C-alpha cells in the first residue's frame, strides 16, 4: 500500500528522537535534506552544477562582497504555512547569534542577512568569496513561526518536525527503528514516488554485513568486505557503484599534552619517517580489498587533482610518502630518535620512551584494520604504537579537545582541492563548538590560512592555481599529516523493491545516503517502487 525505502545513513546503538538540523553531534541523519530541504543542491560530481530547490536563483554582486537569493514562491512547510525569506533570514541570524550551531564556519563569511522582500534575501560578506553560495546552501533553513518560539534552539530536540523536504512525518519511532513518511504539503510531490524512509538501527560494520548480504537493505553506503563474494554473489539484485572519494590520512596532534609524545609528533623528521614506514598499497589491498588509490602527496592532494598539482612539489616530497622501511630507519637515526633502553623501539631525542596511541572509530572496520596494519608496519622501523577503536563520539571529542595522539580519518572531498585543504588545514576551524574533527591537528600557519582565505577572492583562474600551488608547498614541506590513500564513495543498492538508481551507467551524482551528501535528495527523487512478485497466502 505504501513504498518503504530502507536506508542506512549513520550507525547508532540506539535512536534518540532528535531532528534538530543544527545539532550534528546528536541528531538523526535523515534531518538535513529529507526534512529540511536546501536552497540549492550543488552537484559536486558534475562540476558543482547548481540544482535549484527552495531557491530558484541567486546572484552575486560585482565585487563578490554580497549575494542575493531568490526564493521559490508557492512552497509550503509541512504544516501548510508559507516558506518565505523570513525563514532564511531567521535561520542565518540564529546561527550568527548562536555560533555553536555553526557547523561549517559560515559565520566567518556572512556578516549580515537582509530581507529584500518576501521572496529575496541578501547576504553581506566579510570578505570576497565567489564560492559563498555553496557555503550558504549548507545552512539549514527552519520555519521561523515554529523555531522563534522555541525555548533554546541549541537544546531543542525538535521531536515533531515541521519541514520543507520530502519526508517530514514521523510514522513509527522506536529505539531500533523509525519510519519517516511523505510531507503532505511537499512542493515537489509530483516528482516523488517514494512514500517513506525506513531507518533501522545498525551499530557497526559487522551488524551491517549480515543485513545487507541478506537483502534486507535498499540504499546504503557502508564498508563491505570482499563485496563481490559476500554481497554481490548472494543475489542478482545486489548492486554497487564506488565512485572515487577523498583523502584519508593519519593526523597527528601537534598539541599533545604528553612531553615525550609531543616531542615526537611535532618533529617533521619523525612525521616523515612515520610516513615512510607505511605500505600504502598493502593497506589498500588488505583493509579495503583493493578499493582505493595510493596517495603519496605530502600535501594530501591525491591523484584526482592532477590539473591542480605542482608536480615539482609532489616530486620533491613523494619519497617521504612512499614505502621505504630502510629510509625510515635511517631518518630516525639521523634525526636522533635512538633506542636507549634495549627494547627495539626508538626513544625521543631527550631519551624518553613513548608509545603512540592511534585511534579510529568503533565499528568502522576498514579504518580499524588500516590502523592495525600501520601499527605492524611502524613496529618494523622501531616506532612503538598500538590501536584504539573508540566510539565515534569519544574519537571525535578526543580530537576536538586535543587529547589524542594519532587518528586515522577521511575527509570531505569536492570538485576542487579547496574542500579538502580548507576543511583539513584552516586553523579557524580548530575552534568553535560546532566544528568537526578535520582540522584538529592544531598545526597553525598564518601564511597558509591567508592562501586558503584567498582561494575564491579573485576571479582569476591562473592566480587561483598559483594559490593552490602555494598551499601545496606549505603543507608538503611541513608534512603536516600523513596521507595514506584516496578512498571511494561506498554505495550499495538493491533492485528488489526499487528502480531508478544512480550507478556507473547512470552516474547522475554522488550516490551515497550519508548526511552531508545533499545530492541524496535528488537521488531519492529518481527512485520508483517495483511491483513485487507474488507469493504465498
Ligand atoms: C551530523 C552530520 O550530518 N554528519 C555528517 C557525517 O556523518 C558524514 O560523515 C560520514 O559519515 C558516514 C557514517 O558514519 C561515514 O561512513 C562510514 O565510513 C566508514 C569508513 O569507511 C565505514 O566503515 C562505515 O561503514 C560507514 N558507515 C555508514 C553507516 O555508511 C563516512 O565515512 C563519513 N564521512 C566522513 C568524511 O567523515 C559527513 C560526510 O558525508 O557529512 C556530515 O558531516
Ligand atoms: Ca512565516
Ligand atoms: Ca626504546
Ligand atoms: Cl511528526
Ligand atoms: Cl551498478
Ligand atoms: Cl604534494
Ligand atoms: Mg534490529
Ligand atoms: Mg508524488
Ligand atoms: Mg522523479
Amino acid at each position: 500500500e505504501r513504498s518503504e525505502l530502507t536506508i542506512h545513513p549513520k550507525e547508532f546503538t540506539t535512536f534518540v528522537r532528535n531532528f534538530n538540523p543544527f545539532l550534528g553531534a546528536t541528531n538523526l541523519h535523515t534531518t538535513t535534506d529529507f526534512i529540511y530541504e536546501p536552497l540549492v543542491v550543488f552537484n559536486e560530481m558534475h562540476g558543482n552544477t547548481p540544482v535549484f530547490r527552495l531557491a530558484e536563483n541567486f546572484q552575486m554582486s560585482d565585487d563578490l562582497m554580497s549575494v542575493t537569493f531568490d526564493i521559490r514562491k508557492g512552497v509550503k512547510w509541512s504544516d501548510g504555512e508559507a516558506f518565505t525569506a523570513d525563514d532564511v533570514v531567521y535561520s542565518f541570524n540564529l546561527v550568527k547569534e548562536k555560533p555553536e550551531l555553526d557547523q561549517s564556519g559560515i559565520n566567518s563569511w556572512v556578516t549580515g542577512v537582509e530581507k529584500v522582500n518576501d521572496y529575496q534575501v541578501k547576504f553581506r560578506l566579510s570578505e570576497a568569496n565567489s564560492n559563498v553560495p555553496y557555503e550558504i546552501a549548507k545552512v539549514p533553513v527552519v520555519p521561523k513561526h515554529v523555531w522563534s518560539k522555541v525555548k533554546d534552539p541549541s537544546t531543542f530536540t525538535n521531536e515533531n518536525p515541521v519541514g520543507s523536504g520530502p519526508f517530514t512525518v514521523i510514522d513509527t519511532f522506536t529505539p531500533q527503528l523509525y519510519i519517516q513518511c511523505e510531507n503532505p504539503n511537499y512542493w515537489d510531490a509530483a516528482n516523488l514516488d517514494v512514500d517513506c524512509l525506513r531507518v533501522p538501527q545498525i551499530a557497526n560494520n559487522d551488524q551491517f554485513l549480515g543485513k545487507v548480504v541478506n537483502g534486507e537493505m535498499d540504499w546504503t553506503s557502508s564498508f563491505v568486505p570482499d563485496i563481490d563474494r559476500t554481497y554481490a554473489a548472494a543475489s542478482p539484485k545486489h548492486h554497487y557503484w564506488y565512485p572515487p572519494a577523498g583523502t584519508q590520512a593519519f593526523v597527528v596532534n601537534f598539541k599533545n599534552p604528553d612531553a615525550a609524545k609531543n616531542e615526537a609528533l611535532t618533529n617533521v623528521d619523525f612525521r616523515r619517517a612515520f610516513s615512510m614506514a607505511l605500505d600504502r598499497q598493502t593497506i589498500i589491498d588488505i583493509a579495503f580489498y583493493g578499493g582505493g588509490t595510493v596517495n603519496d602527496f605530502a600535501s594530501g592532494l591525491g591523484y584526482a587533482f592532477e590539473a591542480w598539482s605542482d608536480e615539482k612539489t609532489h616530486d620533491k616530497f613523494k619519497a617521504y610518502n612512499s614505502y621505504n622501511a630502510e629510509g625510515a630507519k635511517k631518518l630516525l637515526a639521523k634525526a636522533g630518535f635512538k633506542d636507549v633502553n634495549k627494547d627495539g623501539f626508538v626513544d625521543t631525542p631527550s631519551g624518553k620512551s613513548f608509545e603512540l596511541l592511534i585511534q579510529s572509530p568503533n565499528g568502522w572496520t576498514d579504518f580499524n584494520n588500516t590502523v592495525q596494519l600501520a601499527v605492524e608496519q611502524l613496529a618494523e622501523v622501531g616506532i612503538k604504537a598500538r590501536a584504539r577503536t573508540p566510539d565515534f563520539s569519544v574519537y571525535n571529542q578526543a580530537m576536538l579537545e586535543g587529547t589524542y595522539d594519532v587518528a586515522y580519518t577521511n575527509y570531505f572531498h569536492g570538485a576542487d582541492p579547496y574542500t579538502y585543504w580548507n576543511s583539513a588545514y584552516n586553523s579557524a576551524l580548530q575552534s568553535g563548538d560546532g566544528m568537526p574533527r578535520f582540522a584538529m591537528h592544531f598545526y597553525k600557519n598564518e601564511k597558509l590560512d591567508g592562501l586558503l582565505n584567498s582561494f575564491y577572492k579573485t576571479a582569476d583562474k591562473q592566480e587561483q592555481l598559483e594559490i593552490a600551488h602555494g598551499i601545496q608547498q606549505i603543507i608538503a614541506q611541513d608534512q603536516v599529516t600523513i596521507p595514506v590513500l584516496s578512498g571511494a564513495y561506498m554505495y550499495q543498492y538493491n533492485t528488489t523493491r526499487f528502480t531508478g538508481w544512480w550507478n556507473e551507467e547512470n552516474p547522475k551524482g554522488r550516490p551515497n545516503i550519508w548526511a552531508g551528501i545533499p545530492e541524496r535528495l535528488l537521488h531519492v527523487l529518481d527512485l520508483k517502487p517495483v511491483k513485487l512478485e507474488h507469493h504465498h497466502h
